[PDB]
């Protein structure tokens, strides 16, 4: 509908995939190579299915701070045949709060779908499902189950991944530049 939504359709259409475990269906970041990220509560194995194939792990690492308290995201190599296109530059350096985002998530319960979201807070510290989390990112929109991995932009900005909600806001895990040096 704006430049908002245009930046996210951008990210939407060749940095995603449909990631699958046994925990559920995730909209999946692509982040670089075949490097993508998903909430830890997704609970990566071995073997993973993307958009509908059986697809190996090269390798998962479930992100912590250095108080070794947890991040909520984990970031996964796959085993497939084509690179993403290389979206870092779209990461911000630091923590940060921001205005006028948008979550997009694509899954088959919510195809296509898109959400004005408004002012995001640097909210830091949350109790996500009993687990101590940091670096979370609140929205004041009532997100509903089904819509993890989605993806915070702003324009020019790939901000998080949803990771949680408490009927009332959302809340996202904070994609940092730092995750994805190599």
């Amino acid at each position: 509908m704006g430049p908002g939504f245009d930046f996210a359709q951008a990210i939407m259409k060749k940095n995603t995939v449909i990631a699958r475990t046994e925990k559920g269906e995730f909209t999946m970041l692509g982040v670089y190579d075949r490097v993508a990220v998903i909430p830890t509560h997704a609970s990566v194995g071995e073997i993973i299915y993307i958009n509908d194939v059986e697809t190996r792990v090269l390798d998962a690492c479930a992100l912590r701070d250095l108080t070794d308290t947890n991040l909520e995201i984990t970031i996964v190599k796959l085993d497939r045949n084509q690179k993403f296109r290389d979206i870092r530059h779209f990461l911000p350096r630091c923590e940060d709060d921001y205005n006028d985002a948008v979550l997009s998530v694509h899954t088959s319960k919510f195809p296509n779908m898109y959400i004005p979201v408004g002012q995001v807070t640097n909210y830091g510290f949350l109790n996500l499902g009993g687990t101590p989390t940091h670096r979370i990112l609140m929205y004041n929109f009532p997100t509903r189950a089904g819509q993890c991995g989605g993806v915070v932009t702003t324009t020019g900005k790939v901000i998080g991944i949803h990771v949680g909600g408490n009927g009332a806001q959302g809340f996202a895990a904070m994609l940092l530049h730092s995750y994805f040096t190599d």
